[PDB]
């Protein structure tokens, strides 16, 4: 478990840089956070053959600057992102039944094309694939001395199109059992001194995987598919349930609805303008996180997952004294309030207004 403290807002970072990080980037990440994940294509420009080695070197540099930092390696439940050497030419260098394929034609069902390189998807119903998956990421975690795995896309195998065209319409529950088997085999390799965090809670997955893992991410915290006050309350409920089991919950927050790396109008503004916007809009998502925050929960804030997408910004809210919560949040209508040793928090979910009173 990462060192957790209520002294200030617990910050989680989740980003990737195509090039090996600069000394300044490493230093900035290390002072902001004790809990970091490097993304799927980190270092792909610096070492296109073995970018996992660049992620490893940058993880070690971060921990040289912050010995308390835990750094997770990215790995995807379903998608063989062809960035690391492990997934290069995946469908071509393994048996036909290791790849997800159209049941009528036998041609691979792809997540995407990266340039001219196909992005294949694993046949999660093949036990040899599940073993290889756990052996591969577990081996990499141990070899490079990462502190755990960020297990992405735990439920994306159940997308209707893959069930109709690939798995068979009757496989959804078997796919859940496949994911569970994958986490169990991975935990057996990376151990209980390391972390398995899966993505994640979605108001199409929930807490059902927590018995086999160490925590989960809320990727759409007030964003995309989950943008209502009812979705917020549901996430707080899942997070409180997770906290009872001593599990980690990572909140990926966003400046406002539609403010993300896919919004072209926003992403075209100057870096100075984007940061100023994000600085001014952190109060509402941060307040929402504080309403439901429990021990071992973390806050991640930005408009994207690139290293320049707002996560390495020094937000003043991260250095003000917070202190332990005095009680769980209380509710009056759609107004939630909570007291911390050094702050009072209030959010109006119906009107999307919030106030953090720093004492």
């Amino acid at each position: 478990m990462p060192a957790f403290s209520w002294d200030t807002v617990p910050v989680y970072l989740h980003f990737g840089s195509p090039t090996k990080m600069t000394n300044e980037q490493v230093q900035t990440a290390a002072r902001l956070s004790n809990f970091i994940c490097l993304e799927k294509a980190h270092g792909r420009t610096t070492d296109r053959e073995h970018p996992e080695r660049i992620a490893a070197e940058d993880a070690q540099r971060i921990k040289t600057a912050n010995p308390d930092a835990k750094v997770l390696m990215y790995w995807n439940t379903l998608i063989a992102w062809p960035f690391t050497s492990y997934n290069s030419d995946f469908a071509e260098t393994h048996p036909e039944n290791w790849t997800l394929r159209d049941r009528s034609t036998g041609e691979p069902l792809l997540k995407a094309m990266h340039g001219s390189t196909p992005v294949y998807q694993y046949n999660l119903l093949n036990p040899d694939v599940r073993k290889w998956w756990a052996d591969t990421i577990g081996g990499a975690v141990n070899e490079f001395n990462f502190d755990g795995v960020f297990m992405d896309a735990v439920s994306q195998s159940k997308r209707p199109l893959w069930l109709q065209k690939g798995w068979g319409l009757d496989k959804a529950d078997e796919l859940d059992a496949a994911a569970v088997d994958m986490m169990r085999q991975t935990k057996a390799i990376i151990g209980n001194n390391r972390l398995l965090i899966y993505n994640g809670f979605r108001s199409a997955a929930g807490t059902e995987f927590l018995p086999y893992s160490d925590g989960a991410q809320i990727e759409h915290f007030d964003q995309l598919s989950s943008i209502t006050k009812e979705d917020m309350v549901a996430y707080w409920k899942m997070a409180a349930t997770a906290a009872k089991d001593n599990k980690i919950v990572l909140y990926k927050a966003w400046p406002d609805h539609d403010i993300n790396w896919l919004n072209r109008k926003f992403m075209s503004q100057s870096p100075a303008k984007k940061e100023a916007f994000a600085r001014e809009k952190i109060t509402y998502p941060l307040a929402c996180y504080l309403i439901g925050a429990e021990e071992n929960s973390y806050f991640c804030y930005g408009w994207g997952y690139g290293i320049d997408d707002g996560q390495l910004v020094d937000y003043p809210e991260y250095r003000k004294p917070l202190g332990a919560p005095k009680s769980r949040a209380r509710r009056t209508g759609w107004i939630f309030r909570r007291e911390f040793e050094h702050a009072n928090v209030a959010v109006d979910l119906e009107n999307r207004k919030a106030r953090i009173q720093w004492l």
